[PDB]
């Protein structure tokens, strides 16, 4: 009882996820979501990120669930687990993939 549970993910720390070399089945639920690399390259982003795959049961259970939710209602998978992380994504409050040119929330 109290035992813990680590999900083989491999993700780095300081690079993030190696977007460059993930599963078609993982790396199309980011997409989905309208996840960019750059979210997935983010140490900030990339920590909650992963972390959402641990509660879809583990990358195994992403790469597995996005084929079994490839049938089921539809044909196209996505409707689903995809709604979910949408919303872990939305747990950084103001986390934008942008880059600042010229701006200035300050007036």
């Amino acid at each position: 009882s109290g035992f813990k549970h680590v999900s083989h993910v491999g993700w780095d720390p300081q690079n993030g996820f190696d977007v460059n070399n993930l599963d078609p089945d993982l790396r199309s639920l980011f997409s989905r979501a309208g996840i960019s690399e750059a979210q997935l390259t983010d140490a900030e982003t990339s920590k909650l990120i992963y972390d959402f795959i641990e509660d879809q049961g583990g990358l195994e259970a992403v790469r597995q669930e996005m084929r079994r939710q490839g049938g089921s209602g539809g044909s196209q998978s996505s409707e689903g687990l995809v709604g979910a992380l949408m919303h872990v994504m939305q747990k950084r409050s103001r986390a934008i993939h942008s880059s600042d040119e010229g701006e200035d929330q300050a007036g």
